[PDB]
């Protein structure tokens, strides 16, 4: 073995619980004030219905399954009421060891993020920015655990929120100014002795219902900041030739899967015990409440994050490639 435990860092896509439970431990330490992420009917406080596709992929490599990880919270949380009267808390929580640092809205780059909303009619004027982008994620690990010994996979998949946010919140990111963060942060974790490291490019979200109506902006940034990406990550591939990149393709299958559905009605894989039949629709629309009948044939669960079905079959194309030792 090159390695015997894998590290994730990144977004919803990779995150098998900490939005949703930084969210339940806010709420409670404010007596009910702020909003759940991930709540029911997503599953276990993953953006999905199952598992997502880093607990896939530790199974498919034998190595440990992973566990939560974040660093020490210490925020004064204000909210206002009604009245416009402030009231004050000390949210604290100590940091968390484990081994997958993702976390639901996070961007490529450093810093903390804004993406808590308080609730119970109380509006939040400060305090909520606990949440940590993945390159900060990457500090808050070497903080707290020290460098990367050689011994780990290092997952890295990134990018998504930095077009969430252009197209929905404050921000105005390029795909390649996206994807310089995710170069950056991917050369840190080099600089800081990881010797594997599974980058991940944007899925092609172009089908992706919360972006309906978006998909030349969407379009341009995914394919700028993948093509960046690459490059980027050839270069680094040469300059380190004892590091292992292997570059999941996410973009490519989840375009390969789609362009199966479209032309010939159903992606199958049957070693998976798989079968999509819709990649445009949601299994569960947050307007009706309605989850269909039969989630696991869809691609997309919700407006964007993929079904557990297709989380499985992400992971079996990124186990694949490290099997293969199909490196950069
Ligand atoms: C800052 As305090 C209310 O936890 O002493
Ligand atoms: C910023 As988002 C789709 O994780 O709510
Ligand atoms: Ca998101
Ligand atoms: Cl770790």
């Amino acid at each position: 073995a090159e390695f015997d435990r894998i590290t994730n860092f990144g977004d919803s896509l990779s995150d098998i619980g900490n939005k949703h439970m930084i969210t339940v431990d806010m709420n409670q330490a404010t007596s009910g004030k702020i909003g759940i992420r991930a709540d029911k009917p997503n599953f276990d406080g993953r953006f999905s219905n199952g598992p997502v596709w880093t607990e896939y992929l530790a199974g498919f490599l034998a190595k440990p399954a992973p566990v939560r990880g974040h660093g020490e919270i210490d925020s004064q949380v204000v909210l206002k009421d009604q009245a416009g009267k402030q009231i004050t808390y000390h949210y604290h929580h100590n940091a968390l060891p484990g081994t997958n640092w993702a976390v639901g809205g996070a961007m490529s780059g450093l810093g903390n993020f804004l993406d808590i909303d308080a609730a119970n009619g109380f509006t939040a004027k400060s305090g909520l920015d606990v949440l940590t982008n993945t390159g900060q994620q990457i500090k808050l690990r070497i903080a707290n655990k020290g460098q990367f010994t050689g011994n780990e996979l290092v997952s890295y998949m990134s990018g998504t929120n930095n077009l969430w946010f252009t197209l929905f919140g404050d921000l105005d990111q390029t795909g390649n100014k996206a994807a310089g963060f995710a170069l950056t942060d991917i050369e840190t974790l080099i600089d800081a002795g990881a010797k594997q490291v599974l980058a991940a490019n944007i899925p092609d979200f172009v089908d992706a219902p919360w972006f309906a109506g978006q998909q030349k902006k969407t379009t341009r940034f995914i394919q700028s900041h993948n093509q960046a990406l690459k490059a980027g990550l050839d270069q680094l591939a040469a300059a380190h030739p004892d590091v292992e990149i292997y570059y999941f393709d996410a973009f490519d299958l989840f375009n390969k899967v789609s362009n199966e559905v479209k032309t010939k009605g159903k992606y199958q894989d049957k070693e998976l015990a798989i079968t999509l039949t819709n990649v445009t629709g949601e299994a569960y629309s947050y307007a009706t409440g309605k989850v269909i009948a039969q989630p696991n044939r869809n691609l997309f669960w919700d407006g964007l994050h993929p079904t557990t079905a297709m989380h499985k079959i992400m992971a079996k194309e990124a186990a694949s490639l490290v099997i293969s030792g199909r490196t950069l």
